[PDB]
């Protein structure tokens, strides 16, 4: 039967407990939740956690612990839970039984209950136990359970969760192949004779495709079963068309169906060029990608439904269609959001591999030897069906790079990838040049996953003909959302730790995103790239704090910088000004962007930069009404300081994705005319702003679903009477939530605070906060949201819960 949510009605409570994975235990007093939940986020900052992860408790000993009972029908019956992610080093026990040990924190994990489970209608208790470690990951992991959890009763003869496994080996304009596998497991003390039905069913219910095995499961048996199947005249899955199909699996015993399993089914061919970058369905599309980190900013680690289709939104937004999990699986509700949504995804599996990265002592490293196998088996095993998949990752810049013996590992991850699912091509981030070519790591895979080489795609496609290339992560390119510095260099740390808004400061192994369009188009073959990154993420702050790549953990000499930079939008998914950068490369809808704001009162009669960035022909500049010229993109370059890790003779670059003036700074207005064909196709106007005066809210959604998780992102913004955003605002903002709904976490993207993100007030951050209301499960009705700040006119807003 199908499952139901198991996150309700938890116990939690952080420390050692001797004597907690035991059903008699005195919990009573232990705080009461409901899952997802990642403590972490709870706080406090403290200078004593690195700020590579956040600054932020994301390591130490805790409890989980939920009673639970289950009705008298279950009487000789199946009964699992799965845990779809656990942050980290999980121990799982029923009624004292220890039935799973798991240290992967990014991975889903299934186990049977049923011999562990008292009689029905009494109580049970499960209890996890988590020990996540310090010195352990490179970003802000989190710790709890973080993703969803489920429980399922099932017949005693069922089909086994994650075995089912659907492809197209043939398509055409006629029809479509479907290869199709499972298995059945017969948990009954007798032999059982059943029929499995397997059905292919379009979205609007029609069995396409029906075929049936009859069969007698011995008692305590698996039978694994093959079939296939045609579709007529089918609906491709695509980019601009995510149809998908059901395949629906259904145990007959006794003319009656006992178990119906349901898996995604998306017709799509994919073919990877090695001279033609990524073909969908026999056309090319240029891979336009984005990575992410697992956490939601405010809302820490834990899933959540609507903020992974927000940053999704926002992304698509952006001009990107593809997705790179970095560096781990993601969880099951981003892939199904991307097959609806049309994303591709690079799922990949690991960061490191068994030699540790530079003091991360306890990272995966510790398990990689004993868990590769299964982890890597099951994040394939848990989505090989979803049609946004492409490829498959199985590792990012591992430091067996640089070994002898390193291309052995990667030839046996890429076997084992190939075993448990051949129809899908292999790649790893490589980023030791010339290493991994050198020691042949770049040989042994399908797709050679390059890591801020754009520089260098001529010359190894030039020695490589016949290798599939793809920027797995590029740029890397740092920013503050609101902060310009002057004059525009190339400095290595700023002393308000932010990084300017004119998009030039890079690590010393990174460079601007102008540098990957450029060899992205001068090397055609290379499919696409995928940037690093799209959203801000917790910890990282490079260049503050430290860089990725040395050898000290602790990043706290520019505390309390703890949120780093990378990302094109910032923590709460305001756009920078990397955003419009973006679009203005991915999208064709015609737009121009201008940076930056008109608001600097110490800067009058004083020269000041202008950028502009299009995607139209032609941008003219107007300062008070006069006109400061009218440029061509392309034509007239932006020269920008750089500098290239492996090519330390290149000091500049000549972008002609970028325009620039220099003007006269005087208060006002600024206002820049986008041309093509002689013609305006966008204006964008930016006014000084007056003294900061009021407070505007703006809901990304208003209608709002009463389950308890759907949230509304409510923008709030300081501007002054005439409505003009006040860019150096940071007015302390008090919110009051009342009816349908609360509070949930609150956030402005500033990458160097230790304010909390569980409060009903907020400062805002150059000019913007964010405030996340979430529904209440059970109650429909308006939820009324205020806003309040001394000295300002508050603001109030309306939502309706359904
Ligand atoms: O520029 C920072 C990136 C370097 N490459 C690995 C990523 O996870 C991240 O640390």
């Amino acid at each position: 039967d199908d499952r139901v949510s198991f996150n309700s009605g938890w116990l939690f409570s952080k420390g050692d407990h001797i004597d907690a994975a035991k059903s008699e235990f005195e919990d009573s007093r232990w705080r009461k939740l409901d899952l997802p939940h990642d403590w972490a986020i709870e706080g406090p900052f403290d200078k004593a956690y690195s700020a590579r992860n956040g600054g932020l408790p994301v390591f130490g000993t805790a409890w989980y612990r939920k009673h639970f009972t289950l009705p008298k029908s279950t009487l000789g019956k199946s009964v699992s839970i799965t845990f779809d992610g656990a942050m980290s080093n999980t121990e799982v026990f029923v009624n004292g039984n220890k039935v799973i040990s798991r240290p992967f924190g990014y991975i889903a994990f299934e186990f049977d209950i049923t011999p562990y489970l008292n009689s029905p209608g009494d109580e049970n208790v499960i209890s996890v136990k988590l020990s996540p470690e310090n010195y352990s990951a490179r970003w802000y992991s989190g710790a709890g359970i973080y993703r969803n959890t489920w429980l399922e009763i099932n017949d005693k003869v069922h089909i086994k969760q994650w075995e089912t496994f659907v492809s197209t080996p043939t398509i055409t304009k006629d029809k479509a192949i479907v290869d199709y596998k499972t298995t059945v497991i017969n948990t009954e003390k007798s032999s059982q004779p059943v029929v499995i039905k397997t059905s292919i069913k379009s979205a609007e219910g029609v069995v396409v495709d029906e075929v049936a095995q009859n069969t007698i499961l011995p008692a305590n048996s698996e039978h694994k079963i093959q079939q296939q199947l045609k579709i007529s005249q089918p609906r491709l899955w695509d980019t601009e068309d995510p149809y998908r199909y059901t395949v629906v699996t259904t145990v007959v015993k006794d003319g009656n169906a006992v178990d119906v399993n349901s898996v995604p089914l998306g017709v799509r061919k994919i073919e990877f060029k090695a001279d033609d970058g990524f073909w969908l369905n026999d056309r090319r599309v240029q891979i336009q990608g984005v990575c992410l980190h697992h956490d939601n900013g405010p809302l820490g680690a834990i899933v959540n439904t609507r903020a992974i289709e927000r940053k999704l939104e926002i992304m698509k937004e952006m001009g990107a269609n593809s997705v790179r999990t970095s560096h781990n699986p993601p969880s099951p509700e981003l892939v199904e959001l991307a097959d609806k949504m049309g994303i591709l995804l690079q799922v990949e599996a690991f960061d490191m591999w068994e030699i540790e990265k530079p003091a991360v002592v306890n990272g995966y490293n510790k398990d990689f030897a004993q868990w590769h196998d299964r982890d890597l088996r099951d994040m394939i095993k848990q989505y090989r069906n979803n049609p946004s998949v492409i490829m498959w990752s199985i590792g990012n810049e591992v430091m067996e790079q640089r070994k002898d013996d390193g291309w052995k590992v990667a030839k046996n991850l890429q076997r084992i990838a190939h075993d448990e699912d051949p129809t899908r091509l292999v790649t790893n981030g490589l980023s030791m040049y010339p290493d991994f070519i050198d020691k042949g790591m770049a040989q042994e895979m399908d797709i050679v996953g390059l890591n801020y080489k754009a520089y260098k795609y001529q010359e190894i496609k030039q020695a490589h003909p016949d290798w599939i290339i793809v920027g797995t992560e590029t740029s890397s390119v740092v920013s503050t959302r609101g902060v310009y510095h002057f004059p525009i260099e190339k400095y290595n740390k700023h002393e308000s730790k932010y990084v300017t808004s004119f998009d030039v400061i890079t690590p010393p192994w990174a460079y601007i995103p102008d540098l990957e369009f450029e060899n992205l188009k001068n090397n055609p073959s290379v499919m696409g790239e995928y940037i690093w990154t799209g959203f801000d993420y917790i910890g990282e702050p490079t260049p503050y704090g430290g860089r990725d790549h040395g050898n000290k953990f602790y990043w706290n000499q520019d505390w309390p910088a703890r949120s780093s930079s990378f990302g094109a939008v910032d923590l709460v998914g305001f756009k920078k000004d990397r955003f419009y950068l973006y679009q203005s490369q991915w999208t064709k809808k015609p737009m121009v962007h201008v940076l930056p704001h008109w608001n600097w009162p110490e800067k009058v009669g004083e020269t000041i930069p202008v950028f502009a960035y299009t995607n139209a022909e032609e941008v003219e500049l107007f300062v008070n009404g006069q006109s400061k010229g009218r440029k061509r993109k392309g034509e007239d370059k932006v020269r920008l300081p750089v500098s290239l890790r492996y090519d330390k003779s290149v000091k500049y670059f000549d972008s002609p994705y970028r325009l620039r003036w220099d003007v006269e700074y005087q208060p006002g207005e600024i206002k820049v005319v986008a041309y093509t064909n002689d013609k305006v196709v966008s204006v964008k106007t930016v006014k000084t702003a007056d003294k900061a005066a009021q407070i505007a809210l703006f809901p990304d959604r208003k209608i709002l679903s009463a389950d308890g998780y759907d949230l509304s992102y409510i923008t709030v913004e300081i501007t002054d009477t005439d409505g003009n955003l006040v860019p150096d605002a940071d007015n302390k903002i008090n919110f009051k939530v009342e009816g349908a709904g609360e509070i949930i976490a609150v956030g402005n993207g500033d990458s160097a605070t230790t304010a909390p993100f569980q409060a009903d007030y907020r400062h805002a951050f150059y000019g913007k906060a964010m405030l996340i209301v979430k529904s209440n499960k059970g109650m429909a009705g308006e939820i009324k949201v205020t806003a309040s700040a001394e000295k300002l006119i508050s603001s109030s807003v309306v939502l309706v819960s359904q």
